[PDB]
């Protein structure tokens, strides 16, 4: 038997404008999308067994002209890092998202980058080979997806809570 | 160091009308005590380094003259049954209470007695050694509290969450 009891995480959605980060969190939490307030939303899931109630926190767009303040990244677990893998400048943002998040995030947050879009093959810039090692070399987890055709959107949620939930777990036996 | 995440435990509040339910909940909770809607309150605190959120349900009055309905109990992890040390038939209760919380809450809720109004001891008429006893007779937590003046008010909602996280984990290394 299990008890019932749920864990509280808080994640954060970064990432430069337009590479969809409020389409992923439609989709996830809503199962909706739109082609072009709502802070955050709650999807509770099932990791492992236990339950888990995950805070997916979203922008309202103010990161397309000023830096995201402080207050979004506190109390967060996980984060997202969002880029569009048709857009070779939102990949190369990703170094500046990984140092709002050194600089304003908790120190042992644990990231995972999220190549959306994936529908755009034929306009594919960034190689799924480049950031995925990119992602080991950072030790980031890393998949790509696709919040129009739902492809991976729930497994780039639940690979990220799965992992926050066991390496949290891994640490509790010191 | 330690990640950024909480438990969520749900507590219930039970006992004959009149025990000191509700003025149990505004003391922990606020601080604040009435000589004779808000359905619960949740405080946030921490336990062996983890922190947990206690969201603690409290009625409105109704078990005064019929049974608390089912939805009050489903989702509780822990449940105090609080008695007046300075009535009888309160203490008498405390059998009913465990039908209650067998015939409708989860079947490994951890239940802790709470003997209010210590402060009445002019008026005892449960000795503690009786509702002591009879507490680890049946493996429930126990301890007198006193709303009024404070005594042990922190002590029995911390005794219990205390109790309710450790025998989650020892129940972990299955
Ligand atoms: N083709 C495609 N377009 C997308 C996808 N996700 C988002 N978009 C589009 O990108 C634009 C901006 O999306 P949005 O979620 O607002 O990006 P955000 O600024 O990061 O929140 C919208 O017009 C969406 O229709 C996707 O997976 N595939
Ligand atoms: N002397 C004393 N009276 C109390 C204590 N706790 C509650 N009362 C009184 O008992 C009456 C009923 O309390 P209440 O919290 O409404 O009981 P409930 O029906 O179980 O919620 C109120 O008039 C309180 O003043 C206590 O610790 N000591
Ligand atoms: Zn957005
Ligand atoms: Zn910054
Ligand atoms: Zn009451
Ligand atoms: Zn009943």
């Amino acid at each position: 038997y299990s008890y019932d009891y749920e864990y509280l995480y808080k994640i954060v959605l970064i990432g430069d404008s337009g590479v969809g980060k409020s389409n992923l969190l439609s989709r996830f939490t809503r199962d909706e999308f739109n082609l072009e307030g709502v802070e955050f939303a709650t999807r509770t899931l099932e990791i492992d067994g236990k339950r888990v109630k995950a805070q997916i926190w979203d922008t309202a767009g103010q990161e397309r002209y000023r830096a995201i303040t402080s207050a979004y990244y506190r109390g967060a677990v996980g984060a997202l890092i969002v880029y569009d893998i048709a857009k070779t400048e939102s990949y190369e943002s990703v170094s500046r998202w990984l140092k709002e998040l050194k600089e304003h995030a908790d120190a042992n947050i644990i990231i995972e980058l999220v190549g959306n879009k994936s529908d755009l093959d034929h306009l594919r810039a960034v190689p799924t080979e480049e950031a995925k090692n990119f992602a080991m070399e950072n030790n980031l987890l890393f998949t790509e997806a696709s919040a129009l055709s739902s492809d991976n959107v729930d497994l780039s949620f639940h690979q990220l809570l799965k992992n926050i939930y066991e390496m949290i777990s891994k640490h509790q036996l010191e």
